[PDB]
């Protein structure tokens, strides 16, 4: 119904209802207060942050999960510059975040460009020049986040566009059928007359729409899979016996071995960014190309075979047409035995008593034994990030955030707050070191604030150790890595959240048993021996 | 034997010597089989290692020609036309082609020259970044900054020009990079995607919608004149039965030999039957048509139910929101749509009647001549077999007017931009696609002195070419909306020619017509010249007025 | 009585109907005389608003050579030629002439309609983001999207491209900005600056570098020529005897009548006098002189302690960081710098010796034509009153060669861009600006036909321009570096014309020579025709590879 709006702002309001949209994140300002002030009249909820850069990663935690992007708000000038970070990182990760920034009067633009900072950064960025065009303009920016792979628009709105009047109406919010019949027979018989097929995941494979048909697809082939860190929680070892882990970081996978062997790869939902074709695509396998956008060429990424549409119903067709399953070959087989002894080898079961600080892998083993199905794990950037994507394999989480192309600092507590507020019956555990804490730690208040369920685990090293790690490699001494500790327990409590500090090994499970317990917020600092870090740094490409 | 094999004898790993060779390897891949250019110093080695390649050189006299060309090439074949120019000025002067290209959606793909990269940042080429200057007219632009990914890039630029929407793309490649060694093989070129129809559940929504309609109507788009939706849009219409009508980038998607209910086209007029019947229309069925071809405020009246059906979804703007998307593969989508329908349209009374008005056409000796007498003369000698172009200005409102009767089924007239000086460029491009064919191209005084320059390349192609002049000695598009606006003239008169002694000083055949009567007999000598021929045709334009009160006249820049 | 004043009657505050009223207004307090360009309904109000001042529109037949009349215009008169166009293509195919007169630093200023602001953003528009196209070949590129900011942005543009060192302006103007009524009043234009000197430590410091030096040499760029600077350069040229060369863009800042140690130009040759004195020197002070005038590289072997002069300070890459900056008023610091030279200096023999070569130059019946006795014939017609401009091409660097014995006084050869089809549009400009002298125009049959449909203009105009074309039936320049490079050619020929009847179909009278021994009669007769005339001269380029074995090669584009 085009309605008579005595403010822009109404609009913007109505059109985010009408998105679905449940929580606005941000930081309100002069410039942008009108629309801060209609969202008390809406059913939408206003939670102000402490930093807009978290704004961005919570809203990008609201649209991985939901489908529907997640939502800042945020003034001219700084409010908008400070979400660039933000944003880059919710675009690589293919999160659906739509920002909406204040800028000044049209008539004194005239006297930040913020579009073309925002361009490099989104899919989509745009200022309302023309105030009969914003409702199209917001829609549009909801389409742009979250059709095709999914990543992060800016819409800037004029001062005197949201608050003055306007005349428009709301624009109401699966978009593809399956591939065709005849290519569906087309990979079908080339999986008949394969040897040595295997599935690489990508991104668009771990949508939860897809998670039925991926199943369905895998249970009737029982066709190898490895996966792109993207496509991290689209299947795991403890779902699928011929999962070959996860490429694009450590140098002994058996997802590169079977690559490297195979005469037929199936991409699913898979971008050459994900994970650089010249590490694994020798040319040698005819290559099959299924994902929701036409494939992004390269001269490794030629493929022979090109579906696009509705991944679920295409890989639903695809599973009905499958004659057999998979008999593994030799070498196939051979591969995915040698992974078995490599996770093994890994679990260090007879290495198994401990010395302090604590060694990373009994960190780790602590951290798997209260993270289960029930709860979500976010991961921040650091030598510990390393590690646990080492032991993805042996994590049974709900959902896990990991994937960090840009290498940002400072996304698990803002993510894990995001994540908290879709399922706030659930528990959330972030898990960063102590130079990543430090960079979001001020959304404790907003965590406390909104009661949130998250436990946040610190590996205290007092230094940037990822980076320490690479300098003692390269020339045997460091620069800029070092700095002073901290109260952690003290300083969550500052703000009203529970602290603890394990100040032994022993006290390590039952301390983060007792932090899990918390209906609220918990920071748990937790002192770490990277003397260990180069054995595993070793393993990466 | 896969596509990205390292051991393919057709397409093998190669030392090349040269980077140049590697590009021209690619181009052969890409189906190339000509280049329009202007070569010079950065570029000159793709130039040379074009002569040890089955693709030709045509050199052009200004580069803006080459794109326009390489448009034409585009349009007809559905793979790039190729543009090939050097540094600095050369790719600058390409910019408006590139952006006419872009807007009508011909493939076009522009190589261009650039300086050493060691050289790029230094002052002297500080007014030259031409990714930044042709990004804002392309859909693809980008420098080769990587020896290893010369042929990687130009593929991209030729898979942006030639899929989804196609468009133009820009390509800078550095002297050094082309004329040193690079190791690598050619990408072979791939197809369309197999893409999935729209999804059942909202082809059947639309099922419903027609079921429920007692004034729909197809408006088709640009892509819904590309061959791999020719058959399904067929047996869409002739299953339904629903009327249909074109924005000039539609076309010959359909005419009105196979589909007695065609309206005719869009995109100019508000009077027209395909005007009047959007304008009654319950439901618009739009197929392969974006915005950017057709503005929908000037259609689009808001009281219709509106779908979409492309192969990406819609923009959504100022009126155009549609209702129903159907996003996927156009000729899937179609042929899933025909299988729902249950019955043929009964057209309403007042639709019947718009097509029956549509149907009358009765089919003036003043010198200078009239436009009508002009439009008719040219109806005679553009038949089914030759191909017409068309530049910008009063005579191609005039001919667009009475398109219905031209029985061309290869005419180049879509120009949104409202480019000048395109028509002999296309027909040149147009020719070189299918020699065999007259071409006939159609300009004003104005647009002729635009691109006239390349009747040397017309001569020394051979290209059988016939260029009209309609002359008023002035630029009338613009005088009439001044004397309508202002009851005066600004910078709107020029002086006289002698056309036909111009023409004939290329080497080109020239006429010149005198009086009314000699204006078909002349049209007729000139189209029997077996070669390039121009004639000059002075009309009267005193009734101009009359004739663009029935336009948008908004839409002209 | 203040500038800013609101109740000044010369410039007063006023409702004005249309905001192109006030636009005018604006560029008649600029100084504007006349407006170069092509109508269109988005500009046709401020074309309209034109008749009613006393500033002349030019109609042109195509938007670039707008620009390069205004660069001319620009270049003479130290104010910014203005060329006026209208949104889409006609403001996309001013891109070309825009960065040539950012290149060369002729003040320019390019007025481009566009749409409606509330259309800016509807898909038919999305690729003429004009603002992003200019950015990158202007100094200045804004869009008036404030009517209150109308004259502001005008004015503006002006200071931009005059100010400083001078460059090329854009500005976009949305058509109900300027059909709509606005409030303001004009801002009156500023002169220069009244700007510091060097400070006179850096002097003192020069002064003695100057007293050390043995074989100092002054290198002279675009800001030397500027007009305030004459008598200053001219004293301190006395008082030191320092020998002097320029670059093409530095003008007519010194010629040989006025100082006996002047070296000549570079720029273009690698062997001339000034690049053997460049090489002697031990000091190179440079005035008014940046480095896009003439790459560093190919000049400073950094063997000599080197200064810098002019109004902003270095931009420093390989090859060009200053010793000492002497940032300011150039005359100031010319004037203060003369005052602490204690004597004059005495030549060292090498530099007696190189000037002494330069001194001795001794002043061919073959058909075609050979380059010198072109050359030669060309130099009888151009006498001190006439004007030269000359295009891109092999032409250029024979004339270039032998510039030192032209005695025009006003030459536009400087062409760093190395764009085609300048020299006649250049010619026309030059000539509006002084109607009463001739002007000769010189380019090779590529270039001509780049911007031959100004010769309609011209007639139009009865401007005295005489053109000259070297003819070879191809694009040499390019063909000579290909041969040298690989012993073939590809691209660079094309087929004859008959320009005499060429020339003649505009109206202006035409020749052609047929035999060595009419050249001269023919330049002659031609010269005596008191209007727009054309010569066609054959060419026999068999000797170029001689002469470009003399030029910085990797300068071509
Ligand atoms: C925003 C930004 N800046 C720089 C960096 C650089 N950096 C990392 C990159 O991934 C590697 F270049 S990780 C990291 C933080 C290390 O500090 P902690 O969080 O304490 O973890 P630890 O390894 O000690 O366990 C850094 C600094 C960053 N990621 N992100
Ligand atoms: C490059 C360019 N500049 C300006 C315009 C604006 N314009 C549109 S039609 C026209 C007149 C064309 O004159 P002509 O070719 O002689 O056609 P006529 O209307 O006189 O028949 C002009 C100047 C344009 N469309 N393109
Ligand atoms: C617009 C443009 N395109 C290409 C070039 C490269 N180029 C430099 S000189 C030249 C040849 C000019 O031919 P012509 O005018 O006939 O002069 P000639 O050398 O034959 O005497 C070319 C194509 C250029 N400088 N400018
Ligand atoms: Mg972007
Ligand atoms: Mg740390
Ligand atoms: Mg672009
Ligand atoms: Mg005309
Ligand atoms: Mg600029
Ligand atoms: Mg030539």
């Amino acid at each position: 119904p085009v309605r008579q709006w005595a403010h822009g702002a109404d609009l913007v309001v109505s059109q985010l209802e009408a998105q679905g949209v449940r929580q606005v994140f941000g930081i309100p300002g002069a410039k942008i207060d009108k629309v801060f002030d209609s969202l008390l009249d809406s059913s939408i909820r206003i939670i102000p942050v402490r930093h807009e850069a978290n704004a961005a990663f919570m809203a990008a935690a609201v649209g991985r999960i939901t489908g529907k992007a997640g939502v800042a708000l945020v003034t001219s000038g700084p409010g908008c510059s400070n979400l660039i970070t933000g944003m880059a990182t919710a675009n690589s990760e293919g999160d659906p975040v739509v920002a909406l920034g204040g800028a000044v009067k049209r008539a004194d633009k005239a006297k930040m460009d913020t579009v073309a900072m925002f361009s490099p950064v989104t899919k989509y960025a745009i200022e309302v020049t023309a105030p009969d065009a914003l409702a199209e303009v917001v829609s549009n920016a909801f389409r742009a986040a979250e059709q095709g792979r999914p990543g992060s628009a800016f819409v800037s709105l004029p001062q005197d566009v949201v608050d003055g009047p306007v005349s428009g109406k709301v624009l109401p919010a699966p978009q593809m059928g399956a591939a065709p019949d005849d290519a569906i027979d087309q990979v079908a018989k080339l999986i008949a007359q394969a040897k040595n097929p295997i599935f690489l995941l990508g991104l668009m494979a771990s949508q939860p729409e897809n998670s039925k048909a991926l199943r369905r697809l895998l249970e009737t082939s029982h066709i190898p899979v490895t996966s792109t860190y993207q496509a991290a929680g689209a299947v795991n070892q403890d779902n699928f016996s011929r999962f070959a882990g996860r490429v694009g970081l450590f140098n002994n996978q058996a997802g590169d071995r079977l690559l490297q062997l195979a005469d037929l790869v199936i991409c699913i939902g898979y971008s050459p960014v994900e994970y650089e074709p010249a590490m694994w695509n020798s040319g040698n396998a005819t290559l099959v190309h299924i994902d929701v956008l036409p494939a992004y060429e390269e001269r490794n990424y030629t493929p022979d075979v090109e579906l696009v549409g509705d991944i679920a119903g295409t890989l639903n067709k695809l599973a009905q047409n499958i004659d057999h399953r998979l008999v593994l070959s030799p070498q196939a087989a051979e591969i995915l035995r040698d992974r078995q002894h490599q996770r093994e080898l890994l679990d260090r079961r007879g290495a198994q008593l401990n010395q302090f600080a604590l060694h990373p892998l009994r960190i780790v083993r602590a951290m798997q034994d209260i993270v289960n199905s029930d709860v979500t794990l976010t991961v921040d950037m650091g030598s510990f990030h390393i590690w646990i994507a080492r032991y993805l394999y042996s994590f049974r989480a709900r959902q896990v955030m990991i994937s960090n192309g840009q290498q940002t600092m400072g996304v698990a507590l803002p993510w894990a707050i995001g994540a908290w507020l879709v399922n706030p019956e659930r528990k959330v555990v972030s898990v960063s070191g102590d130079g990543g804490f430090l960079q979001s730690s001020m959304e404790l208040e907003t965590a406390v604030r909104l009661k949130a369920n998250v436990l946040h685990l610190i590996w205290v090293d007092n230094g940037y150790n990822m980076v320490a790690i690479q300098e003692e490699k390269k020339y045997q001494r460091l620069s800029g890595v070092e700095f002073g500790p901290m109260d952690f327990k003290a300083y969550a409590e500052s703000f009203g959240a529970k602290g603890f500090a394990v100040e032994s090994a022993e006290a390590l499970e039952p301390t983060l048993r007792a932090a899990m317990d918390v209906d609220g917020p918990a920071v748990v600092a937790i002192p770490v021996d990277y003397r260990d870090n180069p054995l595993l740094m070793g393993q990466l490409h």
